[PDB]
This record gives C-alpha cells, sequence and structure tokens, in this order.
C-alpha cells in the first residue's frame, strides 16, 4: 500500500518540468499499488519496454501496438505527457532487419536496411497519430538510443556495419517527416560524466545539425552512481546544451553498488538532493526529468539495489522527503 497523503512528486516541479516514469503495461491496473505510484506521483510517462523495436515490429510487417497502446491510454486517462522510447537500438531489435530475407544467412544491404528502417519509423509515428491524433501524449521519440561506443567512436551495430554512419542522419530525416510535430531526440548514457563520451556527444550533434538533420535534443539517460561527481554533471549539461538543444534527463536511477545499507540511502538523499538543485538551476535547458522505474522493487538493475526515490515497499525513501 501507498502513502496517498504525501506531496504529488511532479507537483513539487511544477514551475520547472514535468516528471516522469517508466513503466510495465502489466502494472496499470487501478487496484495495483505501482499503478497507484505511477498516477499519483508523475506527469509523464514513457514505455520501459513496450515500444522498443522488437515489441513494436517482432516479425516483418506484423505489429504489435498492443502493450503500447495500454500505456498511451493510461497516460491519457491521466492526463500525462509521454516520451516515445525507441525507434532505433542495437538491443532489443529483431535479427530480421538485418537479415537478406532470400538468404538469411546474409546481411541487409544498406538500401534493404533503410527501407526497413524507414517503414518502422513512419509506420510507428503514423499509428499513434491516426489512432490517437490531437489525444496523442507523446511529445517526442528517442529517435536513435546509444549509438557511442565507451570511447567516443560510434558503436559498431549491426546498423552502422551495414549502413555506415549516416544512418543516424536517415533516423532523423524519415521520423522528421513522419509526424514533424514530434520532439527528436538523440539518447545515451554516461555523456554525464564530462569525458570523452560527452565530448562525443557533442561534436556528433554539432556536426548534424550544422548539416541540416532535424536534432531537437539531447536524451542523458542519466543512469548515475552513488559515487557520481555533480561537478562533471554540471559541466557535461552545459556543454551539450551549448548546441541551442533542448536537454531532458530520461532514465534516471541511481546504482548503490550493492551497498543498499541505511546510511547509503542517506548518501543517496544528499546525492539526489544535489542533483534536483542542478536540474533546477538548468530549467532553461531541462524540459523533462523520467526516473527509469516506479520503485526499486521493479528497477531493472541486478539486486541487491536501491536505485528510486521509493522503496521495494513502495514508501518514500530519504531520496524522496531530501528532493519535496
Ligand atoms: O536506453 C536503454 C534502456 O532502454 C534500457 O532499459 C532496459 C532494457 O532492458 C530491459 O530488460 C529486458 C526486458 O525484456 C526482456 O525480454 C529481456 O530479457 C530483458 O533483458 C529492462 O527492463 C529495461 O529497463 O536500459 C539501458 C538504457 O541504455
Amino acid at each position: 500500500t501507498i502513502q496517498n497523503d504525501i506531496p504529488d512528486l511532479y507537483s513539487v516541479f511544477k514551475d520547472y518540468f514535468p516528471i516522469g516514469v517508466a513503466v510495465d503495461p502489466s502494472r496499470l491496473n487501478d487496484a495495483d499499488p505501482h499503478a497507484q505510484l505511477t498516477a499519483k506521483h508523475f506527469n509523464m510517462l514513457v514505455a520501459e519496454n513496450a515500444m522498443k523495436p522488437e515489441s513494436l515490429q517482432p516479425t516483418e510487417g506484423n505489429f504489435t501496438f498492443d502493450n503500447a497502446d495500454k500505456i498511451v491510454d493510461y497516460a491519457i486517462a491521466h492526463n500525462m505527457k509521454m516520451r516515445g522510447h525507441t525507434l532505433l537500438w542495437h538491443n532489443q531489435v529483431p535479427d530480421w532487419f538485418f537479415q537478406d530475407p532470400s538468404d538469411p544467412s546474409k546481411p541487409a544491404s544498406r538500401d534493404l536496411l533503410l527501407q526497413r528502417l524507414r517503414t518502422h519509423i513512419t509506420t510507428v509515428l503514423d499509428h499513434f497519430k491516426t489512432k490517437y491524433g490531437s489525444q496523442n501524449p507523446i511529445i517526442g521519440w528517442d529517435v536513435v538510443n546509444a549509438v557511442l561506443d565507451d570511447n567516443g567512436n560510434l558503436r559498431n551495430s549491426k546498423w552502422l556495419q551495414i549502413i555506415g554512419p549516416d544512418y543516424i542522419e536517415k533516423a532523423f530525416e524519415y521520423a522528421h517527416e513522419a509526424d514533424p510535430s514530434m520532439k527528436l531526440f538523440i539518447n545515451d548514457y554516461n555523456i554525464e560524466n564530462n569525458g570523452v563520451k560527452t565530448q562525443a556527444m557533442y561534436d556528433l550533434v554539432k556536426k548534424l545539425k550544422n548539416e541540416g538533420v532535424p536534432i531537437n535534443g539531447i536524451g542523458m539517460q542519466m543512469h548515475i552512481s552513488i559515487n557520481s561527481n555533480i561537478d562533471n554533471i554540471k559541466a557535461s549539461i552545459e556543454k551539450l546544451a551549448s548546441l541551442g538543444v533542448e536537454i531532458q534527463v530520461t532514465e534516471l536511477d541511481m546504482n548503490m553498488n550493492g551497498d543498499v545499507s541505511n546510511d547509503a540511502l542517506l548518501k543517496q538523499a544528499r546525492l539526489y538532493k544535489q542533483l534536483f538543485d542542478l536540474f533546477k538551476a538548468e530549467k532553461q535547458y531541462i524540459t523533462a526529468v523520467v526516473f527509469w522505474g516506479v520503485s526499486d522493487d521493479v528497477s531493472w538493475l541486478s539486486k541487491p539495489n536501491a536505485p528510486l526515490l521509493f522503496d521495494s515497499k513502495l514508501q518514500a525513501k530519504p531520496a524522496y522527503w531530501a528532493i519535496v
């Protein structure tokens, strides 16, 4: 059971930006405590998995939008906005995309993979536009996800192998043509550490935007840890924001590195407080902050963990009170 009388999390940030959460379609029933927590504290939703490529087109031409639509319906019912995650990634994408259909032992050509990407992106965006119309809660999409490797080079996924470096520009082009009302984002992790990957994201977006690619913003996943440096996060936000794009904190959670002790929870609270003070200070750039999971018990991180503001019993943690 949840705490019904404590402050609604997102309301505390009404003058800064919406506060969202990533959800599972199986946790949306009115009597489900996770759903109650979702509707109470957030005014933005994201599909943790239901809108990924494999979740939308498991086999070629066979689109499965039921779970995604269930989340969209829920968002509409609770007056929540949504982020679309994600049109392209190297994980949770079916092998068929990259295979020659007449000889699955061979790879698809650059033209065939591009056509498939175009069809996927266009069908996905057209689905939400045609089914929901003006009521579509999705305000933007992570057009490409995690396209950089640890060293800042372009990740050598099958997309890069088969098409080449311009597959990124093509994805944005296809999304923009399908629905110009959508804000288009390039999303990634570790770009908040002000290291080589932050610089690489900055260089890539600067290059593409200067070439006319319709990139509207950068999503900083923010899968931080109990040892993350606030100064580096601030420097990263400033650097990326200098490109004239929106910044959204898209998959916020805190890896405790196995230490879920009471002392660690207090340290977590202090860090989350500093983090949100930073976000508020940077409100002229940040247009959304989304947590990757409703509560600790449903977090994607391996156990033991305590990454969010609500614990495994769905109760507000010290971090929640520090921020509110
Ligand atoms: O942007 C990335 C996120 O999308 C990513 O989210 C996690 C992706 O893996 C999910 O776990 C899979 C769910 O589907 C099952 O069939 C698989 O067996 C699981 O591995 C997890 O639920 C998401 O939270 O996190 C990393 C980000 O870079």
